[PDB]
């Protein structure tokens, strides 16, 4: 709703059971999502413990960052921060 483009947010400190399915919808409650993917660990077959969330709007991303940073998502307090458009 100002600059419509990929707003990439970095979410680190997820749980190893955190799926992009659970990740996405959690952030869908805050803002417009375009993409939400968990970076998995190929080597062990786990998650890396972090993922990326793509917003459609800057503000939709902003609120989601402050609102999600610190709370729990899938059994871990998640750390959410600014990653800017990538």
């Amino acid at each position: 709703g100002m600059a419509e483009v990929e707003y990439r947010c970095f979410v680190g400190g997820l749980a190893w059971a955190t799926t992009d399915q659970t990740l996405g919808e959690a952030f869908s409650q805050f803002g417009e999502i375009l993409d939400s993917k968990i970076i998995n660990d190929r080597e062990t077959g786990r998650s890396r413990g972090f993922g990326f969330v793509t917003f459609k709007d800057e503000k939709a991303m902003r609120d989601a960052i402050e609102g999600m940073n610190g709370q729990d998502l899938d059994g871990r307090n998640i750390t959410v921060n600014e990653a800017q458009s990538r």
